[PDB]
């Protein structure tokens, strides 16, 4: 019993944290096999950052401009690429530590843990959701970038996510570990917002489940209804829209519990009609949505 | 920016753990130099755990009695005791990973990570808080016993809790890493219950503190108040009573923010009286307890380990 948000242990992502420094910036790097994966504004100073030309930045470095600490030892870098917004620095040694890993692009709606990193060590682990804006709503302070995103199902470790930026609004963008950006934007200080973000509705009703599964059943309603009509509901609350492949994702926990998924829209629309009127669900007093289907069944 | 419940990293815990079998029973141990600590109902049977008599039960069975697995490498055990309500199995081999660790008994509002592990293996890692009432929300399954909890304080591993038992609630109940058990609970299938709950004052205003330093200030008032009227209001809504000690810890924050202590409780007795008015706070409808004053400061600030 009991229902958390749960990170996954992050000792096998510790085991690749290094400190990667070029010039003056220093911030945090991946260190997988002979290769240190990093942001590749690690190059930039703050006065490159507008409008980096990256191939002309990156073509004046030699290996010894990049400085790659792991622990209280430095790497030999012997080679570097570029790939998308990441740099991939050869060393000349291979992490010993390196676990089972992949590198996976995520969709909006997954959820990963963060091993928040400074100086190329790790200062805590959270759980985070991609959101459908293709931010992340972490917690990150200067330095942090390089810090990354995983998860660890069945002892291989999948990143998924590399630290790249904050936004104004406080909430974070990155890349995959390709390089490739989450959303639109863009490594560059030029004007960028976070577009209106909305409540992941498949996770809303995975966590509902979990509620279900836990012993609560107050949000539960006599009332079904179709797909179309909650999605005409749920659009009105900012709620992204459910399809038909999140109602298939959901037919486990349906046929767990006993609860259509049809019958569980019905609750949340009722929910989102009607507050909690002084309850909670799952020791929370807001609908939570940084819980997959997947995690649900994971930890219940 | 942001503000997320955030565990410790676990790695330096993930390996100590192991996994003990004792005939039908397999749970969670914690290999620390030479020794497993465990708890010490991987001896009862269910039958047993109705009244059980440790000594008599732990007196029939012999070292070879106790498997322990490390990973896919089996430990021999070659000695075992109990101290309290935690066994403790004597292994031939000291474990290489033992990080610089101390064993510390918490109070109630302090936080601490857990790492839940079945068979020996992590699974997830999450943030606890000791509450008033001496149980902790986790999140654990059948398996999840000996699962332990702990701080990093600079390179040393503070080991606070091992799980032991779930109560009716849904909440649960466990020990330090001598067996103490935190609460008025003990290692039998009796009835136990969960007593009423409080909230970790000190800490909901820690949690307005970084709130306020992530941008979060529409609570703030031109208010102030004594210690003893907050007191009066804290009775009142089941808060845990705010002490000097506590207002002296929150000094720093006070200072960042430029709030006084009794400024923000000011703010805290409002939101008391009158609730969020459709409002969150980190978003959050509820006040948050589980963030202690340092557990704060050390995100706001990026310490790492
Ligand atoms: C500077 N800084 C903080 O104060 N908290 C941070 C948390 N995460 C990230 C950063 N930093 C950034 O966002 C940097 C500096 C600003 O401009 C840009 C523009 C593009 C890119 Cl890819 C990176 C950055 C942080
Ligand atoms: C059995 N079990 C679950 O199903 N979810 C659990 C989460 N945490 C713990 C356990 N198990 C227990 O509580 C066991 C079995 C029941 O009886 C007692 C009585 C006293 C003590 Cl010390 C331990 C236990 C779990
Ligand atoms: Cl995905
Ligand atoms: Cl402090």
């Amino acid at each position: 019993s009991g229902f958390r948000k749960m990170a996954f242990p992050s000792g096998k992502v510790e085991g690749c944290m290094v400190q990667v420094t070029c010039g003056t910036t220093t911030l945090n790097g991946l260190w997988l096999d002979d290769v240190v994966y990093c942001p590749r504004h690690v190059i930039c100073t703050s006065e490159d950052m507008l409008n980096p030309n990256y191939e002309d930045l990156l073509i004046r470095k030699s290996n010894h401009n990049f400085l790659v600490q792991a622990g209280n030892v430095q790497l030999r870098v012997i080679g570097h690429s570029m790939q998308n917004c990441v740099l991939k620095l050869k060393v000349d040694t291979a992490n010993p530590k390196t676990p089972k890993y992949k590198f996976v692009r995520i969709q909006p709606g997954q959820t990963f843990s963060v091993l928040a990193c400074y100086n190329g060590s790790p200062s805590g682990v959270y759980q985070c959701a991609m959101r459908p804006n293709f931010t992340i709503k972490g917690s990150f302070l200067n330095g942090s970038c390089g810090s990354v995103g995983f998860n660890i199902d069945y002892d291989c470790v999948s990143f998924c996510y590399m630290h790249h930026m904050e936004l104004p609004t406080g909430v974070h963008a990155g890349t995959d570990l390709e390089g490739n950006f989450y959303g639109p934007f863009v490594d560059r200080q030029t004007a960028q917002a976070a577009g209106t973000d909305t409540t992941i509705t498949v996770n809303v009703l995975a966590w509902l489940y979990a509620a279900v599964i836990n012993g609560d059943r107050w949000f539960l309603n006599r009332f079904t209804t179709t797909l179309n009509d909650f999605n005409l509901v749920a659009m009105k609350y900012n709620y992204e829209p459910l399809t038909q492949d999140h109602v298939d994702i959901l037919g486990p926990l349906s046929a767990q519990t006993g609860i259509a998924v049809l019958d569980m829209c019905a609750s949340l629309k009722e929910l989102l009609q009607n507050g909690m009127n002084g309850r909670t669900i799952l020791g929370s007093a807001l609908l939570e949505d940084e819980f997959t289907p997947f995690d649900v069944v994971r930890q219940c």
